[PDB]
This record gives C-alpha cells, sequence and structure tokens, in this order.
C-alpha cells in the first residue's frame, strides 16, 4: 500500500540514459508532460531528508521500480572536475562547491543521518555551479568503517576530507599509485596524503583535521560549512590566483 510520494509509471516519459550503474541506470526524462526529471531504474531516506544542498526527491514507483528526482543539468561532480569546464575552476569556485556540500552534510548531521559514500561521484552539479549531495572501495572510507563497519557522521567527515583532495586536484583519484591494501596499511600507520600543488596550508590542515585517527576529534560539518563559507575573509584574505588554484 502506497504513500503520497507514489505515482503511476504512465506519468513518466524516459528519454536519455546517464547512466548505468551497478544496481541500476539513471535516465533523463519528463514527468506529467511539463517537468524535466531524473529517474533511477533498477528513497525512504530521501523522503525524510529535505534540504537545498541535497538532491530533491519528486516521486517513486513500486517492479520496475523508479525513483524520480530533480534534474541536475551539469551532471556528476567527478566528471565536471575531470572535464572541459575546469580547466578553469580555481580555489574560490572549488571552496564554494565545498561549502555547499558541507552545508548539505551539516543538515544530514543535524538530522542524525549518515551518508556512507560521500565522494565527488555522488555530488551532482546544476545551474550556477550549485552542488547537491546524492546517492546515499575504500580510498574514501574512514579506517574504522572500512575495517569494523563503524559508519557515523565522523566517517562522513573523513570522506569529506578526501572529497577536498578531489576538489583541489580537479578530480584525481586519491592516493595515486596506491592500491587499496597499501592505502589501508599506510593510513593505519598514520600516513596522510600531502598538501596538493598550490593548495594553501590552511586548507590542507583542514583536510588533516578530517583525517584524525580518532573519529571524535574530526570537526563537525557545521564547523566545516562555516570555515569554508568564510574562507577568503577569515582564513586566506591575501589569497592570489596561481596557475591551477
Ligand atoms: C555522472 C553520473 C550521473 O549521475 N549523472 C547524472 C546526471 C544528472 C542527474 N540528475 C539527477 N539525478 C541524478 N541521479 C539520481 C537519480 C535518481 C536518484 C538519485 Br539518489 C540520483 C543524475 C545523475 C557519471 N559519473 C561516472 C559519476
Amino acid at each position: 500500500a502506497k504513500d503520497a510520494w507514489e505515482i503511476p509509471r504512465e506519468s513518466l516519459r524516459l528519454e536519455v540514459k546517464l547512466g548505468q550503474g551497478c544496481f541500476g541506470e539513471v535516465w533523463m526524462g519528463t514527468w506529467n508532460g511539463t517537468t524535466r526529471v531524473a529517474i533511477k531504474t533498477l528513497a525512504q531516506v530521501m523522503k525524510k531528508l529535505r534540504h537545498e544542498k541535497l538532491v530533491q526527491l519528486y516521486a517513486v514507483v513500486s517492479e520496475p521500480i523508479y525513483i524520480v528526482t530533480e534534474y541536475m543539468s551539469k551532471g556528476c561532480l567527478l566528471d565536471f572536475l575531470k572535464g572541459e569546464m575546469g580547466k578553469y575552476l580555481r580555489l574560490p569556485q572549488l571552496v564554494d562547491m565545498a561549502a555547499q556540500i558541507a552545508s548539505g552534510m551539516a543538515y544530514v548531521e543535524r538530522m542524525n543521518y549518515v551518508h556512507r559514500d560521500l565522494r565527488a561521484a555522488n555530488i551532482l552539479v546544476g545551474e550556477n555551479l550549485v552542488c547537491k549531495v546524492a546517492d546515499f572501495p575504500i580510498k574514501w572510507t574512514a579506517p574504522e568503517a572500512a575495517l569494523y563497519g563503524r559508519f557515523t557522521i565522523k566517517s562522513d567527515v573523513w570522506s569529506f576530507g578526501i572529497l577536498l583532495t578531489e576538489l583541489t586536484t580537479k578530480g584525481r583519484v586519491p592516493y595515486p599509485g596506491m592500491v587499496n591494501r597499501e592505502v589501508l596499511d599506510q593510513v593505519e600507520r598514520g600516513y596522510r596524503m600531502p598538501c596538493p600543488p598550490e593548495c594553501p596550508e590552511s586548507l590542507h590542515d583542514l583536510m588533516c583535521q578530517c583525517w584524525r585517527k580518532d573519529p571524535e576529534e574530526r570537526p563537525t560539518f557545521e564547523y566545516l560549512q562555516a570555515f569554508l563559507e568564510d574562507y577568503f575573509t577569515s582564513t586566506e584574505p591575501q589569497y592570489q590566483p596561481g596557475e591551477n588554484l
């Protein structure tokens, strides 16, 4: 027995793939004739969480199950960072993107939820470089969580630390040249990725706070949000552009 989020699949006109997908595809489409949407083919969580910086549920169906959402016209952030449009992104654009993800996650945090898979592949980009957390392999995963399954908001904070290296390197894979075993052994031994090229020390220190061994010493998303929003006045007021950041 359905709820009010439910729709008939007859209301959905699928168009383009985006797309597959381990558990299933992602399509661009139309809903009720007027409305451009995205449709994940093969949500309970997505019903209860409503925020500006989180991908917005529109509707759901049932086999074949559809999840219908607000459409993000610029695609996933990984691909945006890797692609044509940025080679020209600089630190102020990338820190503001960071601020927005932090804002969505400060919300997740306030609501006592956990994401579990926070990384640039799971951030979606829309018009005006708006970024939204979507879609609630260990290079992004906090040690206590990759090993003992201890997933909390503080393991999300760690992941956000890694997303920050994706931002500053235009979407390069973390721990370059290291296989998941070598990452896991080295991180346990207290290794952390070094300060990326041109990346200010104050931003890399922030990364290091997110990668504290002890989950409870990692900052909150609320602090992250506030630090990143205020960055260019309070932290780096003498920032000058460089070759890449
Ligand atoms: C980039 C992958 C990608 O996800 N493309 C993509 C573009 C636009 C878009 N808009 C809205 N929603 C999604 N995903 C979605 C649909 C339904 C439920 C959820 Br939760 C999320 C969407 C996806 C390719 N790269 C390899 C990651």
